[PDB]
C-alpha cells in the first residue's frame, strides 16, 4: 500500500549527463553513442537571445569553441550540426555508460522524471506532467538548461524532453530530443507566457481510483453523471474536457475497483462543489493531476 | 523556480541492488563489497513469522540455501551471520559498482530518498520522512522488502533505512543497515500498530522559507513569538516542540529571506489556529512537513553530487 509521487531510477540518464560549454556559457548535455545534445542556445550569448540566428551563429562555430567536460575527462568533438532547436556535437568517443533508449514526444497530461543537473552533474530527481498548456511545473535555476525528462519503461529509457527556458510565471519550458518545442514557445528571450492552465481530468480520476485500492472511500457517492454534465461541471473549474478515450484508459481501474467511470466522475463533481471538509486523498489535501492511469496501475500492482 | 519533493540520484545505489531468495521467500538485498544485507525475515516462510527464533532458524540454514542473484549472474555464497534483524550473506565476489558509502542511523523528522525494488530490481525513487512516531509513508507492495533508503553527502552515500513491514495503518517501518529497528516493532506477525504521529515544526518552518523564497507570501505577518508561545501552542495541535537548535538550523534560511525564525514561527501560530483560509502555499493545501532545512538549500541553491 501508500501512494508516493514516484520518479524512475535516474541511475541510466546519470550515466550520460555532460557539461557543455561555449563562450562563457554553460549548460547540460546529453551523451549518448557519439552525440552530445544540448539546447542551442549554448551559442547565444545572453546579448544575442533576443532574436538569435542560430544558423549563422552555428557556422561561425568551429569545434574548439564547444568544451565538452565528463568529469575528468574533456571530450574532443569532431563536428557540430543543428536539429531545430537542439545542438548535436559530435564527439570522438562513444559513451560506454549509453543505454537502451528511443526518442519520445508526449502528449499533455503524460508524467515523467526529470534528472535536475548543474555543470553536468545531478542535483536531484523528481516527477514532472507536461500541463494542458504545454509548460511543465519544474524546479530549474539558471544553469539547468540540457537537463532532460524520460521515462523507463522495460530497460529502455525514452527521452521525452529537454529543459531551455523558465516563462514569468515560475512554469518551465522546453523540446522534445529532436529539438520541436513543446507548445508555442521559441528559444528567444522575447516575450512569452504561458497560457492558462487547466486541471489534468482523467490523472484525477486515476488517482481517485488510486485512493480507493489504497482502501479510502469517504468521497464515493451514491450518484452516477453523463459525460456532457460532467464536462460541463468540470469545464467550469477549469479542469480539461474528458474525451471518451479517457474513459476507455480508466476502464481497467473502474473494472478492478468495481467502480464505473462515470460513478467516479460523479464522485469527483461533488469533490469539487464540497472541497476536502478537512479530510485528506491519499495524504493530500487538493486533487492531484499529475498521475496519469498507467502510473497508477505501475505503482499498485 | 518552482519547488518539487525530490530525490537524490539513485545510480550508486541501483548498482548494488540484487536478489535474494531462501525457501520460497525472495526479496531484495544491497550488496556492497563481499556482503550481500537483506531483512533476516527471508530465512521465514509467512507461517513461520508468527513465531519466529532467529537463531535456531539460521543455524539450520546452509550458505547453498541462499541464492543470490545479481540479474542474471548467480552470486556464491561464502557465509553468512546475522546482525540484530539483517542477515549478511559473505559472497565470493566483490561488487565493482560499490560506492563510497557508510551505515548511518537519522533522527525522526530527517529526510531521505527510497529506492523501491522488486526481484532486486529497482523500480522506482521517493523522497520520505522518517516520521516522529517513526515509521515512514512509503509505496510498498510485497516483494519491496530489502528495498534501502539513503541520502548522498558530497560522493558518499550514507545508507539510514531497510525496509521489512508494513503496518495496518499503511504506513512502514524498518531498520537501520546494523538491522536496528525505527520505532518499537519488532519482525514477527503479531499486533503491532503504530503510535499517534506528529508534524515534523522544523520542517514545516523550512518549506515555509522555501515558499517565500519561490515569492509566496500572503502568509507573512508583522508579529513575532516566544518559543515557550510557540510550543505551548504547538503542542496542543499534535507539532512537535521546536529547540533552540532548531531555530540555529533555520538561520541561513532567515538570513536569505530577512525572516527571523520566530517572526515565521509567528506566522506559523495562525496557520494552526486560523486553517489555510482557502489558499495554497507552494500549491498544497496542507502544511509541508517532509522537507528539512537543509533540503530547501539544497533545493534553492541547486547543490549536485
Ligand atoms: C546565456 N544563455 C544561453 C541563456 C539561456 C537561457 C536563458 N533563459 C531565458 C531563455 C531561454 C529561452 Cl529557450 C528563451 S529565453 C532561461 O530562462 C534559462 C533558465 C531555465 N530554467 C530556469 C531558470 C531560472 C532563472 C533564470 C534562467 O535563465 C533560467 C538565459 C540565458
Ligand atoms: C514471506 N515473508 C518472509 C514475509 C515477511 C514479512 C511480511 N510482512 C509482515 C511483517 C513484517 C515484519 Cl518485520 C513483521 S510482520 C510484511 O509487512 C512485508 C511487506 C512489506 N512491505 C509491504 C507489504 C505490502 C503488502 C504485504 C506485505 O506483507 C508487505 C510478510 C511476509
Amino acid at each position: 500500500s501508500g501512494f508516493r509521487k514516484m520518479a524512475f531510477p535516474s541511475g541510466k540518464v546519470e550515466g550520460c549527463m555532460v557539461q557543455v560549454t561555449c563562450g562563457t556559457t554553460t549548460l547540460n548535455g546529453l551523451w549518448l553513442d557519439d552525440v552530445v545534445y544540448c539546447p542551442r542556445h549554448v551559442i547565444c550569448t545572453s546579448e544575442d537571445m533576443l532574436n538569435p540566428n542560430y544558423e549563422d551563429l552555428l557556422i561561425r562555430k568551429s569545434n574548439h569553441n564547444f568544451l565538452v567536460q565528463a568529469g575528468n575527462v574533456q571530450l574532443r568533438v569532431i563536428g557540430h550540426s543543428m536539429q531545430n532547436c537542439v545542438l548535436k556535437l559530435k564527439v570522438d568517443t562513444a559513451n560506454p555508460k549509453t543505454p537502451k533508449y528511443k526518442f519520445v514526444r508526449i502528449q499533455p497530461g503524460q508524467t515523467f522524471s526529470v534528472l535536475a543537473c548543474y555543470n553536468g552533474s545531478p542535483s536531484g530527481v523528481y516527477q514532472c506532467a507536461m500541463r494542458p498548456n504545454f509548460t511543465i511545473k519544474g524546479s530549474f535555476l539558471n544553469g539547468s538548461c540540457g537537463s532532460v525528462g524520460f521515462n523507463i519503461d522495460y530497460d529502455c529509457v525514452s527521452f521525452c524532453y529537454m529543459h531551455h527556458m523558465e516563462l514569468p510565471t515560475g512554469v518551465h519550458a522546453g523540446t522534445d530530443l529532436e529539438g520541436n518545442f513543446y507548445g508555442p514557445f521559441v528559444d528567444r528571450q522575447t516575450a512569452q507566457a504561458a497560457g492558462t492552465d487547466t486541471t489534468i481530468t482523467v490523472n484525477v480520476l486515476a488517482w481517485l481510483y488510486a485512493a480507493v485500492i489504497n482502501g479510502d472511500r469517504w468521497f464515493l457517492n451514491r450518484f452516477t453523471t453523463t459525460l456532457n454534465d460532467f464536462n460541463l461541471v468540470a469545464m467550469k473549474y477549469n479542469y480539461e474536457p474528458l474525451t471518451q478515450d479517457h474513459v476507455d484508459i480508466l476502464g481497467p481501474l473502474s473494472a478492478q475497483t468495481g467502480i464505473a467511470v462515470l460513478d467516479m466522475c460523479a464522485s469527483l463533481k461533488e469533490l469539487l462543489q464540497n472541497g476536502m471538509n478537512g479530510r485528506t486523498i491519499l495524504g493530500s489535501a487538493l486533487l492531484e493531476d499529475e498521475f496519469t492511469p498507467f502510473d497508477v496501475v505501475r505503482q499498485c500492482s
